[PDB]
């Protein structure tokens, strides 16, 4: 299995959203994250959220608060568990180049 690649958006003045199509089989979708400084293994970071359930098709995590600027890096990393076992989208990286919205 691969966990599908985490699409990020980030908003202006402030937030950012991750998130991944869902399929069957997906019960959990989880994302780690750190602004500016790398994630240190598979730590929980700055923002570590389960996200509770899919909803239109998607399991997003939201932030509203964090004003994310041009040249900003986002380090992450994910976890879904697919029928029953688990696996991440690794060393995941973002840099912000522009606003969604
Ligand atoms: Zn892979
Ligand atoms: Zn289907
Ligand atoms: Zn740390
Ligand atoms: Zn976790």
């Amino acid at each position: 299995y691969e966990v599908p690649k985490a699409k990020i958006d980030v908003f202006y003045p402030k937030g950012f959203e991750v998130s991944i199509p869902d399929e069957e089989g997906i019960t959990l979708f989880a994302f780690h994250g750190k602004l500016n400084e790398e994630m240190e293994g598979l730590e929980a970071g700055t923002w570590a959220r389960d996200i509770v359930k899919a909803k239109n098709g998607r399991w997003t995590f939201r932030d509203r608060i964090t004003a994310l600027k041009p040249g900003d890096t986002l380090y992450y990393w994910t976890y879904v568990i697919y029928n029953g076992l688990g696996y991440r989208e690794d060393d995941g990286s973002f840099v912000v180049n522009g606003y969604s919205g």
